[PDB]
């Protein structure tokens, strides 16, 4: 039945190489081999709803997606590192020539000259009932920053009615790109106009899961960090392609999260992280590590205050278990002190897990520890405007110093309004 299709847009280095991770996590719960773009086998194959993020040709499955950078390197490079050109195909990538050098303006004004051919393949290839598009990038760099900003504000234009969700990577604790304030600050800024539902992470955080609760000896690729990206993006439209007693879409979760129409900004976390500690673990355990800052995939320097919060339960849950730890969960977790001992909590429960493992919790959570997050990004950012220090590019890109300034203070302003929530 048509229906609940999502398009899902890669942009700059960041945003397709986790675009990596997540198509073969994709593919791999739908028992679909990315390689041949064909099912593994007609018996393993299960009850389920490929087409919310596969197209179904003749030949086989494809992405409903686009593989968008102003550079071709990062893309092409890992097409072929990753053997997916029967996947990753060329009539989905949108490649220029020359990157946007890290300077959010640049991403923006060049990837304007690329809209045309963006919407003409959007409105070739998607279905009349597509639910919306979820952006992929990071916002440190120049294009996933600039040119996701600029995709973000026209889809929302150009199909009003359609979600619009971003999956969005901050910069590290100490920024490994020292123009990442000014791309931040401007990024958010126009996600805070146009997003529908914006899901953060960052590196400092991804680093320390995957060497503290996976114990991987070494990251020597980014995608032993950007699975859990993918892992996260999977969880929460599983629901959508699987069997479950209780299920959510994106507004959905996106209604059961946005208390104001400012707090949009989301942090995500998955326990377990491993297939031997899904078997060894209840569901009060994994929903007390979801909550744990150790697991919140933003570096957080404390719990803060839940404002609302959506748990996705995959695999074999315990029903009478996830409904009941619901009074130790408000009891036990810091809520932020408007939200009622009976609210605050929005269930999804799907009978598939995750690859290997017995069962999977994710929970998105509407935080007011996010206004420190986006207070250290703003500290950042005026240490480098109060000295007039690199703006000069953005300035010959079309974004004036009070543009800059604007944004600044639009981004002041969404701070606030957590932390008068958090009291
Ligand atoms: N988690 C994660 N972070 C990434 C990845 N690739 C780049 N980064 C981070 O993203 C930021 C740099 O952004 P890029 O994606 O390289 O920039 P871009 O969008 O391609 O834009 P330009 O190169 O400036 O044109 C830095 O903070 C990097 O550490 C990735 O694949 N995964
Ligand atoms: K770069
Ligand atoms: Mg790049």
């Amino acid at each position: 039945m048509p229906g609940r299709e999502i398009l899902v847009l890669h942009v700059g280095q960041g945003g397709n190489q986790i675009g990596y991770n997540f198509w073969k996590t994709i593919c791999e719960e739908h028992n679909i081999d990315i390689r041949s773009n064909q099912r593994k086998s007609v018996e393993e194959d299960k009850v389920d709803y490929k087409s919310v993020f596969l197209v179904e040709a003749p030949d086989g499955f494809h992405p409903r997606a686009l593989f968008i950078d102003l550079e071709p390197l990062a893309v092409e490079f890992l097409v072929k590192e990753m053997k997916l050109g029967s996947f990753f195909s060329e009539d989905l990538m949108v490649l220029s020539y020359s990157g946007a050098h890290n300077v959010w303006s640049i991403g923006y004004q060049t990837g304007k000259k690329l809209i045309p051919v963006i919407l003409e393949k959007i409105r070739d290839t998607m279905p009349e009932t597509l639910q919306g598009f979820l952006i992929i990038h990071t916002l440190g760099g120049g294009t996933g920053s600039g040119f996701g900003s600029l995709l973000t504000e026209t889809l929302k234009k150009e199909f009003p009615g359609k979600g619009v969700l971003n999956f969005s990577v901050l910069p590290s604790e100490v920024n490994d790109v020292t123009l990442a304030p000014y791309n931040t600050v401007l990024s958010l800024n126009h996600l805070s106009r146009f997003s529908d539902l914006v899901v953060l992470f960052d590196n400092t955080a991804l680093i320390r899961i995957v060497k503290d609760q996976l114990n991987y000896p070494v990251i020597k690729q980014f995608s032993d960090l950007n699975f859990l990206i993918g892992r996260v993006m999977a969880s929460i439209t599983a629901s959508l392609r699987f069997p479950g007693p209780l299920n959510m879409d994106l507004m959905e979760m996106a209604h059961n999260l946005v208390a104001l129409p400012e707090t949009k900004f989301i942090i995500p976390s998955v326990a377990p992280l491993t297939k031997e500690e899904s078997e060894m673990s209840t569901e009060l355990d994994l929903v007390e590590r979801c909550f744990d800052p150790t697991h919140y995939m933003v570096n957080c320097s404390g719990q803060g205050k839940t404002i609302s919060s959506v748990l996705m339960f995959r695999g074999n849950i315990a029903i009478e278990n996830a409904f009941s730890i619901m009074t130790d969960i408000k009891s036990n977790v810091a809520f932020a002190p408007g939200v009622h001992p009976d609210l605050g909590l929005k269930y999804g429960i799907c009978e598939s897990a995750p690859v290997d493992f017995d069962k999977e919790v994710t929970l998105l959570s509407n935080n007011t520890i996010i206004s420190e997050v986006f207070n250290r990004v703003l500290e950042r950012f005026d240490s480098l405007f109060n000295r007039d220090w690199y703006t000069s590019d953005y300035v010959n890109a079309g974004t004036s110093k009070s543009n800059l300034k604007e944004a600044r203070d639009n981004f002041d302003r969404i701070i606030k309004i957590y932390k008068e929530i958090e009291g």
